């Protein structure tokens, strides 16, 4: 059943399954990840950023970007740059997040790249940006993890 | 559709992704988030399910993060003239607890309205009464 | 020689008197062990039902236009919330200041600023803490959230 | 009768006394407006824009700074970040306007200590509306004691 919904609606959808066809091809991946399909990548310099094209799905009723799935971006680009920092097997989870919305998220995609200010045995923190596909800043945050102690 | 892509994970998934879907354009859902993600906007509730899940099996933090964001906005556009919108400008958001359980609520209230900026606080909650996140927020009018 | 200095009065107009009379006042109090640091002293910070940090606003804690600096204000803040989450500790533990996030309303103004803390969760590894400052009017000067860690 | 209060210089260990001379010596180039206020008059900050963009606030360590055990006390860490970030933004605004801190946010990493701090600030993005800029305080050793974020409103 398709019958009734409207160009937008077609895309919006057709990646939805791009994504949970992707999301199998491989575990590790999360599903709000999945969707959206925040791309991680690693350039040839080493470096690390978590770019991801924006479509109809992640906007707003103000038309741009929402400022929640941008969180989300600069989030992960944190989280798991954080991650990276640790011993095999440990994981950390975000304690403070703080975001700064420069200006509207909107084009092709948006670009988010983290770096550690401050690592210590329990509590790191982080700065991050989110740029646009040409290279405006549309948000700076910065952030707090803890190494998850599961009880 | 080659849409033939499964697990029981992705079953009940895509059932509600689709249950949601088409629950917007039956037009009872504003975004495709409200609505993707059960958003009980009217207060804003969360169900819990694995689609807001990270991968370490509780509520992911972006989406603790929108579902304050989503609360605090409405809260700021009841206070709103009909032609001018709230629009997040900074969101400081403490985690507390992990978001576990059946749901999230989220509750916010404002601290301050100016003529160009207004500031919003307000929590996250489990439903047996726990505290998840709480943070705040500040809106520029447009 | 600090006595062949003070003759800042051969010119001091009366404010100039006035803010050196309340700093002298302050260290002595301090002498009297009524505080901890200078800090206190000079600024003169006095402390639900029982935790809520008073500070008055004289010349001493103004900026060119009159008001307290808000980098005073958000210090009056921190402590506070900072005293707040001492209480709430075994003797062998103490709590540093993590984070520190706070929102400015009104200009700080009047015979004082009174700020008043919450904790908002109290776990072991940190204490997240949020509060208001307000005037002696009731207006908020400024709203503020607060992490605090546990040593 | 500031004078007859001076029996304070007759139980006060060398660092009471220590404090006092500075506080006097602030006081007194506060009178001869070479500080437009206390604060930073009694703290002695030194500021200057840097060859790059970005502006630089220091401020000496002394017993008047520091906390009950000897570090910097976490407000005039945020006191001198909040000066560094408002310096810069008032640099980059016409003659006929102004700004005033409307957020603030830090993350405290190390104890302040040392000879002085060295508050740094850039800004992140110029609207017309508000200015986000960023900032990092270090010690004299280059250690970072505090990073944080701050938004100002234009006048
Ligand atoms: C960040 C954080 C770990 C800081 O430590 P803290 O505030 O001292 O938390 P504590 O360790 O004291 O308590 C954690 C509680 O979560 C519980 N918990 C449940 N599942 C957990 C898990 N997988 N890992 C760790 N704790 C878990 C702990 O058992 C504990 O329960 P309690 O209240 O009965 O003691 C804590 O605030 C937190 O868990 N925040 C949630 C972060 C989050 O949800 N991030 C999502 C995006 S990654």
């Amino acid at each position: 059943f398709l019958s009734t919904a409207n160009e937008e609606e077609k895309d919006v959808l057709s990646s939805i399954v791009d994504g949970l066809l992707a999301k199998q091809e491989r575990r590790y991946a999360t599903y709000l990840a999945s969707l959206t399909q925040i791309e991680s990548q690693e350039r040839e310099d080493g470096r690390f950023e978590v770019r991801l094209p924006i479509g109809p799905l992640v906007n707003n009723p103000l038309n741009m970007v929402h400022g929640g799935i941008t969180a989300t971006l600069l989030d992960t680009a944190m989280g798991q740059m954080v991650n990276r920092q640790l011993p095999d097997g440990q994981s950390a989870v975000t304690s403070e997040l703080n975001i700064h919305y420069v200006k509207p998220g909107m084009g092709t995609y948006l670009r988010a790249v983290a770096s550690i200010v401050h690592q210590g045995k329990q509590r790191i923190v982080v700065e991050g940006k989110v740029y646009t596909d040409q290279g405006e800043t549309v948000a700076m945050g910065t952030g707090s993890f803890f190494v998850l102690r599961s009880r």
